[PDB]
């Protein structure tokens, strides 16, 4: 086992430790392109954990740093000031496949942006979100799984990564308000005559269920819409990729399932997971 691959390696243990699903999924991929991921994924999970280190910014600059050296000169060896594990499969990766240095850059200022969280107005500035921590991700990860990437395979993708993100979400609304966050729009809010605090405390009603259901529809849409273009990644990475959908699609379930539950995280089961996997393996 080599020195590169033992970079990979943190790389990949580190996707596996944050998301289950996506780990599940992405390492069914060929040896080339998972590890790509596996690189692109944790310099992505440092960035979102950089700001619970110090309790100040510092090494979201350092990361900022490490990935502008990258940019600029990517043979040359750089001793980098963050995580020098990650910074390093990266490189590599920067090697041989384009990086759409830029999103990196999107995310990283999104994460800056949200030391002031103030809640959202309106939906846009949610999707807005929504966009920068995901969409960004779902572009960078393009070049890696496509043959040949087009505005039409970066849209698709950024598309598909919002869509989670906004589950994501929809799964995490108690866990979101203990640490004093809620993503729901003041706008959809007033709307639907919910308040947060209210819920968490007296169990769900019937206008929660509903605001929950009216993003529930936009992302079950979403996922359709993406479903229909899979075809625009390449033949390998269509059913891994119709995978991670579903397994997220499949969350959606469990939080209806669970009543809506602000009090605990709901999970697919590893056997459903495989069962779902089953499903879309018989049909390629
Ligand atoms: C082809 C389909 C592409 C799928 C894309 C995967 C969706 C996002 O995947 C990610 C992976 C790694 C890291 C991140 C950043 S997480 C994040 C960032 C900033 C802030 Br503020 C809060 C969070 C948070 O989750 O709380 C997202
Ligand atoms: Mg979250």
């Amino acid at each position: 086992m080599t020195m590169m691959d033992m970079n990979f390696k943190y790389c990949h243990k580190i996707m596996k430790k944050h998301s289950k699903s996506f780990s599940y999924a992405f390492d069914l991929l060929p040896e080339d392109q998972r590890k790509a991921v596996w690189a692109i994924y944790a310099v992505c999970r440092k960035i979102d954990d950089s700001i619970d280190v110090y309790g100040d910014i510092q090494f979201l600059n350092q990361i900022k740093e490490d990935i502008q050296s990258i940019e600029k000169y990517p043979y040359e060896y750089h001793h980098f000031q963050s995580d020098r594990r990650i910074m390093m499969a990266l490189q590599h990766v920067a090697q041989h496949k384009n990086i759409a240095f830029q999103s990196f850059y999107n995310l990283i200022d999104t994460v800056y942006k949200d030391q002031h969280f103030t809640m959202f107005e309106t939906d846009a500035e949610l999707f807005g979100y929504c966009y920068g921590v995901a969409g960004t991700v779902g572009e960078v990860l393009t070049p890696i799984l496509s043959d040949h990437e087009t505005h039409q395979t970066y849209d698709v993708a950024r598309r598909l990564g919002e869509s989670l993100q906004l589950i994501n979400i929809l799964r995490d609304v108690g866990e979101d308000f203990e640490n004093e966050r809620i993503y729901f729009s003041k706008q959809r809010l007033k709307q639907y005559e919910v308040d947060i605090a209210e819920v968490y405390q007296n169990g769900v009603n019937n206008h929660y269920i509903d605001l929950w259901e009216y993003y529930a529809a936009i992302a079950e849409k979403d996922f359709r819409d993406v479903m229909d273009q899979i075809k625009v990644f390449s033949i390998e990475a269509q059913p891994i990729i119709e995978l991670a959908a579903r397994i997220y699609i499949e969350i959606l379930d469990e939080v209806r399932q669970a009543n809506y539950t602000l009090h605990e995280r709901v999970f697919v089961e590893k056997r459903k997971k495989a069962k779902l996997f089953h499903e879309i393996n018989s049909k390629y």
